[PDB]
């Protein structure tokens, strides 16, 4: 039996492979998470079918009714066996789904343009001329919501009282807003690293604000979770996780 | 309920002896990021505890021949302690014999040497012989190099293993003192490197993180505290408390970097 693997389109983790002819099935995707998924299947010996989350969402809990959406809800309802995606392992998701050990470490940081007085979230928090936000219903947005730290709680009051105007639906939308307006985008440092190598005008501002991991998600209590953690340890041991990251982030396009 | 026995090891700034004129007793002897963490866990979960330094002074690694563990790891396996609240690296070989909470801090292995050196990576360090290098004996960093199949790290282990008696040292403080007085580069965890370099401007990290892992609270295999501790650390992490404690103990922030 074939495991259903739910994912989401996000460069350079998961993308449509470019070719002159129609591609079908798993063959039509490529990226870091497609390579990882492939290495996992050959270690653990399963077959799989990749499907993109119908929602287009990562997975947040809505306050009004306590229900999840996105990739998390797909695993909650057992419509997927695994989620191989840049899905952040967070405490609020660990209550409803299970994660393998992280296959990559990252943090929330700020994507903005080179050449400004802003050099930390602290500088953003204390003003309102430069708008900022994050992907709505992602892990970054939940960081700000739960923090009892002045700077981050103040950034959440700002974003919160301007939801319909400063929260974006995807990273690409946030990236487009940084490039076309006075807007700073809170997003994950791994993605920022990929993005600032293709746009020399963009830069990560300040350091990492938190620290987290991407792990493969599974429904709560499933037995593949421990198998997958052991496969990830082996790939880490062998340097393959590292090789996969140089391959997908290879692009000495801009100066660092 | 009885007090939990917590095993730990002296290591600035995680765990140290409070500075005082008069002598202190029990738990009152210690201070540090870890001791603060322990204190917070105890009130979140409601337990009393007694802190005991690991008898053999090691974090824990496996014997070459029989594969028996030593250090804090071995104390947990043997049930001599209920928890290990220390900068204990969560690693795959350790997870086979003890349980860890979710990590309260992430880090990686890096290199500590003097500023001014042309060495800029472990690959650089492996190809020369004027500069010696090593790690804390019987900890997660030594184990990393010992098990590595990556060419550069395997080359380094061949060196540290042959000069073992001299280059593997008993603690971070001993390795740091070797960096400051001899041509010796020290393989160690980035959090600790960050503590040191912020306070001594003659010292620097060389290269990036050599690998990546977290610190976690160790518990004996299958203990019920594991999930309760994970739950507490999540509370502390979400709200911003771990960050506030990191800032309190990594105080020194004063060098070009
Ligand atoms: N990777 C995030 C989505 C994007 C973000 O929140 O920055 C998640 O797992 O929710
Ligand atoms: N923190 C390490 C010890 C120090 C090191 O290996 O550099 C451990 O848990 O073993």
């Amino acid at each position: 039996r074939s495991l259903i693997v739910t994912t989401i389109l996000e460069e350079p983790y998961v993308l449509f492979k470019k070719s002159d002819k129609p591609l079908y099935g798993n063959d039509r995707f490529e990226g870091y998470c497609i390579d990882l998924l492939r290495e996992l299947s050959t270690i653990l010996g399963f077959t799989y079918e990749i499907r993109l989350v119908e929602d287009g969402k990562y997975g947040a809990q809505d306050d009004v009714n306590g229900q999840w959406n996105g990739m998390v809800r797909e695993l909650i309802d057992h419509k997927a066996d695994l989620a191989v995606a840049p899905l952040a392992i967070t405490c609020v998701r660990e209550k409803v789904i299970d994660f393998s050990k992280p296959f990559m470490t990252l943090g929330i940081s700020i994507l903005y343009r080179k050449g400004t007085p802003i050099d930390s979230a602290d500088d953003l928090a204390k003003q309102t001329k430069i708008e900022y936000g994050a992907v709505e219903d992602g892990a970054t947005m939940t960081f700000f919501k739960k923090s009892k730290i002045s700077t981050y709680d103040k950034m959440w009051a700002f974003m919160s009282s301007r939801r319909q105007s400063v929260l974006v639906k995807s990273n690409e939308e946030g990236i487009q807003r940084v490039l076309t307006s006075d807007y700073a985008f809170l997003m994950e440092s791994t993605t920022i690293e990929f993005v600032t190598q293709r746009n020399c005008n963009l830069t990560q501002i300040g350091g990492l604000i938190d620290s987290k991991g991407y792990g493969v998600g599974t429904p709560m209590g499933s037995p593949y979770r421990d198998k997958i953690t052991i496969a990830i340890c082996q790939l880490q041991e062998e340097g393959k996780l590292h090789m996969m990251k140089e391959k997908w982030w290879r692009g000495n396009g801009c100066p660092s």
